[PDB]
C-alpha cells in the first residue's frame, strides 16, 4: 500500500512562535505595500504634491522590512509566504477598490490604520520572540516598530491629532 | 523643402516655450497662499524642463538648417500664449490652473509637432516631441490631482 | 485588450505577479550561482517595479483606474504562481525567470501594437523601451543556460 | 573702541540661542495640514540660525570678547520671550510666530550692521549683512505662505 | 521705501532677461573656429545671468515691489537692443557683442550699487557688488581672447 | 522621574544644557590641542543634538510634551553651568566634558532601566544606543588625559 | 528580420572602422585647436563604442552572429582607411570626422527604415537614438568649420 | 561584576583574529569555478570580521579590560584551529570551512549575548546581537550556494 | 623589433587585436559563469584600451608614428583571430583569454628589456605596470580554471 | 584714479607670494609635538593664501594693472622678510611666526580696504574684506593654540 | 630562478602580519596627550600595511609560491618581536615603537628590492620600491613629531 | 654617498619654484585667440609643478637634507631666468615659453634620474621618472598645438 493523504483545513493562523509571526508579517507587509501603492496612485486634493512622493518613501521602508523579515524566516529554517494568494489569505488587513474621490485626510487616516495594525503586529512579534529567546528576530521587530510609531506621530500631526499609540 | 513644416513647428515650439518659461517665472514669483512652500520650488523644476526642451528643439532646428527665433519680439509675436501682468492676489489654485492651461497648450503643440514630423519623416524630431509630450502629460495629471480633478487630457 | 488602457492595466497585473515570482526565486534560490543570481533578482525586481509604476501612472494620466489590490492582480494576470520550494535548481529558477520575461516581452509587443493603431505614441514608447530591456535580459539569461535567446 | 560692536555681537548670541529654542519648539509642537512640509523646514531654519550663532560668537571671541555661554545668560540678555509649548497653536499661528522672531532678528542685524559700520568693523558689518539678507528672504517666503506681503 | 533701489532692481530684471536672450542667440548662431569652447561657455554665462535675474527679482519682491514678468515688459524697459539671428557674424564679432552686453550690465550694477548705498539698502548693495565683480572678470577674459586689455 | 516619559524629558533638559557646556568649551578653549579639540566639540554637539531631537520626539510619539524653553531646560537639568573662562586649561576643559558625559551615561542607564521595567522597548534601545557612544567617548577622552575610562 | 540583422552587422563593421579613424585623428592631430579637439575625439570614441556594443548585442539578442574580427570589420565596412599623417591640418581632420559621421548618419537612416519595414521597433529606436546624436555632432563640427550642417 | 562579559569579549578578539587569518587563507589559496565571485567575497567577510574585532576589543578597553594583542595570545586562546594553505582544496570545501568558522562565531556571539545579558551589560549585549544577526545571514547565503538549508 | 619605438608599435597592433578578441569573447559567451564573466570582459577591454592609448601616445611622444588602421593592426599583430562561435565552452573562452594575456605579458617583458637597454626609463615603467597587471589577471583566470598561474 | 587700489593689490601679490613661501618653509622644517596636526594645516593655509593671491592678482589685471610676476619682483617689493630654514625652531616659534605673517597681511588688507573704499572700487573693497575676515579668524585660532588672546 | 624573490615576498607576509598586530596593540593601548590624533593615524598605517600584505602575498601566488597563512607561520618567520599590551606606555614611547617597526620594514623592503633587482623580477622590485617610499615618508613624519631627524 | 641625489633634488626645488612663477605669469599675461583654453590649462600645469616640488622637497627632507625655502634661494639656484610680464606677447610665443621650461625640466629630471640610479637611491629615481614621463607628454601636446613634432 501507501501512506494515506491527509485532508484537513489549513492549520496555521496562530501566532505562537517567531517563525509564525515573521510569516504573518510577510503577509501583512505585502498587503500594506499594495494599500500604499493604491493611495499613491488614487490620491487627489491639496497636499497631493507632498504626500504622493511620501507614499513612495513608506513603500520602500515597507519593502525593506518585508525582505529582511522573510529572509530572517529563511535563515531560521522557515518557508516564507511567496504568492499573492498566500499574502492575501493570511493577512488581517482588508483591501478595497481604488477610488479617486477620497479626501487627503481620509487617505492619511487609512495609512494610519494600517500603520497601527503593523505596530501591534511587531509588538506581538517582539513579545513572542522575547519569550522564545530569539534575540535577533526580536531586534528586527523593535527597529520596525520604532520607525512605524514615528510615522504614526507625523501622520497624526498632519491630521491635527496626537499619535495616540 | 521636404522638412519645411517640422522646421516651422519646431520654431513655433521655440516661441511658445520661451513664453511658457516667462509665465512659469511669473507664477513662481507672484505666488502667495498655503502651498507656496511646495509649489514655488516646483515652478523651478518646470522651468528647468521647459528650458531643456527649448534648447533641444531650437538646436534640432539649427541641425535641420533652420534659423530659430532668438529675440523677445519674435517669441512674443509668434507664440499663441498670452501673457498678463503679475498679480499677487491670484490664488494658489488659480496659479496652478494657469499652469495646467499652458501645459495643455504645449501638449497640443507637441502633438502637432509629432504628426508633422511623422508626416515629413523626421524621426529624430518626432522622438523629441514624443518625449516632451510624455512628460508634460504626466505633469498635467499631477497638477490636476492637486487641484482635486482628473487629468482630462 | 483592444485599447491602450486595457493593455496597460493588464501589464499592471502581470508585473505585479512577475514581481512576486521574482521575489520567490530570490528567497528560495539554492545551488551554485546563488551568490550572483540572488542579488540579480533584486535588479530584475527594481526594473519590474520601474515598469509597473510608469504603466499604472500612464493609465491614470489617460483617465483610467489601475488594478490596485492583490485580488485584482492575481485574477487578472495570465501568469501562474506556485508555492515556493527550495528543491528547485538554479538552472530551473533561471528557466522560470525566462518564461516570465518571455510572457512580459509578448505582452509588451501587444501593448506596442494596440497603442500604435490608436496613435498613442507615448504609451507606444513606454512599451517599446520595456521590451528592449526585457529582451536583453532573456539573451543574457539564456546565455547563462547555454542556449540562444530564441526570441 | 569696538565695545558697541562687541555688545551687539553678544546680544545676537543671546537672541539666536533663544530663537533656536523657539524654532525647536515649533518643530516639535507642530500639528495641522502642512506639518509635513513645515516640520522639516524648521530643521533648515535651525541649522542656519546655528550657523549665525557660531559665526557671531566666534567673531566676538576674535575681537577679544567673551560671548554669553550659559542658558541663563541667553535667556536674560535676549529680547525674545519664550512660552510653554502648546500643541493647539495652529500651523498659521506657528508660521506667524517664526515671522515675529525673524523680523526681530532682521532688526537686530540691522542694528549690528549700523553699529559695526559706525565703529569701522567691516568684517562684523558683512557678517550681519549676509545674515540679514537671508532672514528677509525667509520672511518673504513665510509671509507668502501666509498669503501676505513681506511687509519689511 | 527704497524707491530707486527697487527701480534699479526692476531695470536689471528687464535687462538680464534681454541679456539672456542675446546670449542664447549667440550660443545658437555661433559659427567659426573657437565654437567648441565658446558655444558651451555661453551656457555658463546664461546660468549666471539667470542667477542674478532670479536673485534680483526676488530681492525686489522681498522689498515690496512687483517684478516685470512678461516679455513685453522686458523689451519695453530694457535698454539693450536685440537683432535677428545671423549665422554670418564671426566668433570675434560674437564675443564683441557679449563684451558690449556685459559692459552695459556692469554699468547697470554700478548704478544699482550707488543707488542702494545711498538709500541704505545694504543687502541689495551686496547683490549688485557680487554681480559686478563677476561680470567684470568675464570682461577681462573675453577681452583677453580678443587680444585686448579689459578697458574698464 | 516616575516613568519612561519622565526620564525622556529629563534627557531633553540635560542634553540641552550639556550642549550648552560643549559650546562653552568649544568657544573658550585655549592651549596646545586647541586645533584638534575645538572642532571635536562640534562632533560632540552634533551627536548631543541628535539624541536631544530623537528623545524629545520619542516623548512626543508617546503622548508627552517635551520641555522646550531655556527656563525649563535650566530648571530641570541637573547639570550646573558656570560662566565662560579662557584661563581654564585644555585638560581641565576635557575633564569637564568627561564629567558631563559620565552624568549623561548615568542618565541613560536610568532611562534604559525605567523603560525596560515598563516594557518600552523602543525607548530602551534609544537610551542604549546613546549609552554605547557616550561610554566610547569617555574612553577616548580619558585616554587623551592619560587615564583609564573608569566606568 | 534578415534585413534588420544585416544593417545591424553593417553598423558593427563601420563603427569598428569609425572608431579606428577617430583614434587616428586623436593621435595624429597637430595645429591650433589641438587642445580642444584632441580630448573631444575621446568623447566621440566613447559614444561610437557604446553604439557598437549596443548594436551587435541587439543582433545577438535577435539570434544573429556579429562580425567580431578585424578582418570582418575591414572587409564589410564601407569606410576607407588611410595611413596616419601628421601633415593633415586641424580643419582637414575635423572634415574627415564630419565625412565619417555623415556616413554613419546615412547608415543609421537605412537601419531605421529597414527596421521600421520589418516591424522591429526596438532596433528602430536604437538607430533613431544614434542618428539624433551623430547629427547634433555634425552641426557642431560644421559650425567649428564655418559652415551650415548641410544634412 | 562584568568579568564574564569581559572574558567573552576577549575570547572574541582571539577567535576573530584567527577567523580573519582563515578567511585570508581561503582568499589566497582558492581555486576552481566560482573563484571570481568568492575570492572578492572573502574580502567583504574579512572587513566585516575586522569590524567586529575592533568594536569588541574597544568595548573591552572601555570596560577597563586588556585585550589580547599579540599573535601568540590569539593562537593560545582561540578555539579555532588553523592549517597550512593548500591549493588542492575545492571551492565547495573552502566554503564549507567558512561556514564552520561562522557557525563557531555565531555560537560564540550567542554566549556573549547570554553572558552580558545576565550581567546587565546592555551595550555589550547589543554588540553581540548585531554581530550574530549578520553572521547568521551569511551562513544562510553560504549554505544556499552549497545547496543546503542554513541549519540554524 | 629593433628598438623601443618598434616594440611600442608592435604592442599597439597586438593590443588592438587583443581587444577585438576580448570583445568576441564578451559577445559569443554562453554557459554557466556567463553572468560574472560577460561583464568581466568589459573591465579587461577597458584596461587593454588604457595600455593601447598610453603606448601609442608614448610612441608619438618619442617621435614615431603609431599603427592606426585595422590593416596595420591585423598585419602587424602576432595574435590571430577566428570567427565567432557560440559553441565554445566558458572554460575554452577563459583559456583563450589566458593565452592572449600570456602573449601580452611576454610582449611587455620584451618591451621592458628593450627600453631598459636603450635607457628609456619612461617606456620601461609603462611596460612594467602593464606587465604586473596582466600577470595578476593570469593568476586569477587560471585560478578559476582550477590551475596555477604557470607564468 | 585707481592708482592706490592698484598699488595695494600689487603689494598684496608680493606679500602673498612671500607668505606662501614662508608657510612652506614652516611646513617642511617643522619638528615637535603637534607636527601631525600642524603640518597638514600649513597646506590648508597655503591653499588659502594662493586663492587670495590669484584673486587679487586678477583683480589687478581686470583694472588695467600689471601684477608682479617674478620671484625678483616679489622679493623686492615685499615687506615680509625670509630666513633660511632651520629644523631646530620649536613648534610654538613656528606658529608664532605664522601669526606674525597673518598679522601683517590682516593689516595690509585693512590698508587695501581703506584705499579701495576711498577710491570707490567696491569690488576690490570686498575682496580685501573677505580676506581680512578669514585671516583674522586664523589668527584667533593660532593664538588660542598658543594659549593666548587674539589681540588683533 | 625566482626563489629569493619568492622568499623575501614571503618574509614580508609574516612581518607585515606581525607589524599589523603591533600597530593594533598601539592603537588600543594608547594613552596620553596626542591620543586623538595618533589613535586614528594607526588605522591609516594599518590600512596601508594590509595593502602591502595582500599585494605581496598575491604577487607570491602569481609567481607560483605559497604564502604563509597561519598565525603560527607568521610568528615563527617574523623577525619582529611582540610583547603584551601595556597602558602605562607614554605616547612618545608608543610612537618610537612604530618607528622601530617601520625602520625594520624599510630595511626588509630594501632587501626585497635588491634581491628582485638581481633576479630581474621587475614587478616585485617596483612593489618593494613603492612600499619603501611610503614607509620612509612615515618615518620622517613620526620622527618629526618626536623632534628628531628621520635618520634613515 | 647620497649627496648628489640630494643636490639634484634641491636644484629641482629651485627650478620648480621658478617654473611655477613663470607659469603664473603666462596665466595672468596671456591674451589672444586660445586664451579661454590655455589660461585654465596653466592652472593644471601649476598644480602638477607644485605636486613635484612638494614630493621632491619632502624626499630631500626624508633623506636628511635641507630644501631651499626662500625666494632668494630659489632665484639664485635656479637655472631658469625670469622676465617682466608683458601682455603683448602672442599666445604662440607664450606656449613656446612653457615648452622651453618643460624641456629644461625634462632634462633636469633625466640628470636626476641618472644621478639617483648611480647612487642606488631607487625611491628618488622613481620620483624623477614619473615626473619626466608627464612633462614629456605635455611637450608633445604643446608642440602639437603649435603645429610641431615633440622633438625630445
Ligand atoms: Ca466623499
Ligand atoms: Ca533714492
Ligand atoms: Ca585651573
Ligand atoms: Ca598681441
Ligand atoms: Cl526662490
Ligand atoms: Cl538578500
Ligand atoms: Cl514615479
Ligand atoms: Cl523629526
Ligand atoms: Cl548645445
Ligand atoms: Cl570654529
Ligand atoms: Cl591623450
Ligand atoms: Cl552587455
Ligand atoms: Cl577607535
Ligand atoms: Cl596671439
Ligand atoms: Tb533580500
Ligand atoms: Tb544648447
Ligand atoms: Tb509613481
Ligand atoms: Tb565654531
Ligand atoms: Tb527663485
Ligand atoms: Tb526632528
Ligand atoms: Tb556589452
Ligand atoms: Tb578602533
Ligand atoms: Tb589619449
Ligand atoms: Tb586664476
Ligand atoms: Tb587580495
Ligand atoms: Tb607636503
Amino acid at each position: 500500500q501507501s501512506p494515506a493523504e491527509i485532508a484537513s483545513f489549513s492549520p496555521r493562523p496562530s501566532l505562537a512562535d517567531s517563525k509564525a509571526v515573521l510569516n504573518q508579517a510577510v503577509a501583512d507587509l505585502s498587503v500594506a505595500h499594495s494599500i500604499l501603492h493604491q493611495v499613491h496612485w488614487y490620491m487627489r486634493g491639496r497636499g497631493f504634491m507632498i504626500w504622493h512622493p511620501k507614499m513612495d518613501e513608506y513603500m520602500e521602508e515597507i519593502d525593506g522590512y518585508l525582505d529582511e523579515m522573510s529572509e530572517r524566516l529563511i535563515t531560521l529554517g522557515g518557508a516564507p509566504f511567496s504568492t499573492l494568494k498566500e499574502f492575501s489569505e493570511n493577512s488581517q488587513l482588508k483591501e478595497v477598490l481604488g477610488d479617486y474621490n477620497v479626501t487627503i485626510e481620509e487617505q492619511l487616516a487609512r495609512v494610519v490604520e494600517v500603520f497601527r495594525y503593523l505596530a501591534a503586529l511587531f509588538q506581538k512579534g517582539f513579545d513572542v520572540s522575547d519569550e522564545e529567546g530569539d534575540s535577533v528576530t526580536n531586534d528586527i521587530f523593535n527597529v520596525a516598530k520604532a520607525s512605524i510609531e514615528k510615522h504614526i506621530w507625523m501622520l497624526q500631526a498632519e491630521l491635527g491629532q496626537a499619535p495616540k499609540l
